[PDB]
């Protein structure tokens, strides 16, 4: 469960289907109007994306949008090749758009100094806070959740089955990770950012939630016991609410660590 590791793609409900590696979430999003793909993984995954969306019967050339939750290598580092790939148009935060296409982060991430730069992307576009993304009958709302990234964004939607419909959220990373150099307790613009985005994560109607790094969700837990349960394995009402509390955790033992 590398970051580049192959993964074979599944339904998690309805036209909702992991299509990521072993270690980083993609999402395809899927209409008979064309799809929307919810990161890229690595550049090494963009190979293993583009041959999962295609393993599950889509088209690259009906990829009409790339949403990014942030803009680091392991999460981003694919999405110049897949955007290049499908003709696609990359959606971000506005504080990650420069990140994005030049594929080099900024001295206000936390992971300034240790971060590996990844391809530079293009036809990026910023979205706000609340713009609904719409593509035929897909409807994909960003939510902004800064301080991993300031330009980090949450994507959720609703996707059905016979009419009977989950509300799905795609989390971004809310963890304060930093270089050696790096001090949060004298940031307060990403502290705030953070906590900001703790209280609005847990407040999201979550049925589904995939997380940027899957293991956060237990992913493959979940996976293993659909085999036998079917999809209300992924199903889990609270689980926002515990990628909230475990992004504040990580947030106040480091803070308490710094002292
Ligand atoms: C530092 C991490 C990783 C990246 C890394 O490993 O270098 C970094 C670029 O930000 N990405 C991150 C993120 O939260 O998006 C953070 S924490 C993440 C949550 N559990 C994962 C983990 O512990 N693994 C060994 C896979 C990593
Ligand atoms: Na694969
Ligand atoms: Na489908
Ligand atoms: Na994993
Ligand atoms: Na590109
Ligand atoms: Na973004
Ligand atoms: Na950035
Ligand atoms: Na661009
Ligand atoms: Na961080
Ligand atoms: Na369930
Ligand atoms: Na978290
Ligand atoms: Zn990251
Ligand atoms: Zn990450």
């Amino acid at each position: 469960r590398d970051w580049s590791s192959p993964q074979q793609p599944f339904t998690i409900y309805g036209n909702t289907h992991y299509v990521g590696t072993g270690g980083i979430s993609a999402v395809l999003l899927s209409s008979p109007q064309g799809h929307i793909l919810v990161d890229g993984t690595t550049e090494k995954g963009a190979q293993v994306v583009a041959a999962n969306i295609r393993a599950m019967g889509f088209k690259l050339s009906d990829v009409k949008y790339i949403l990014s939750t942030h803009s680091h290598e392991d999460h981003a580092g694919g999405i110049s090749a897949m955007q290049k790939l499908t003709g696609a148009t990359v959606l971000a935060g506005a504080a990650n758009v420069d990140t994005l296409r030049t594929g080099v982060s900024p001295k206000s991430d936390p992971q300034f100094g240790s971060l590996s730069n990844f391809p530079g992307s293009a036809k990026v576009r910023a979205v706000a806070d609340g713009e609904l993304v719409k593509l035929g009958p897909l409807a994909v709302k960003a939510h902004a959740t800064p301080g991993h990234t300031e330009g980090g964004i949450t994507w959720t939607w609703q996707s059905c089955e016979q009419g009977k419909c989950k509300d799905v959220v795609f989390a971004d990373s809310l963890t304060a990770v930093s270089a050696d150099s790096y001090r949060f307790s004298d940031h307060p613009e990403v502290v705030a950012s953070l906590r900001g985005s703790f209280e609005a994560v847990e407040k999201l109607s979550c049925d589904i939630a995939i997380a940027a790094h899957p293991e956060v969700n237990d992913m493959w837990t979940r996976q293993q016991r659909a085999a036998k349960e079917g999809n209300s394995a992924y199903v889990d009402n609270g689980a926002c609410r515990a990628i909230a509390a475990a992004g504040r955790k990580r947030l106040e033992t480091r803070l308490a660590s710094e002292k």
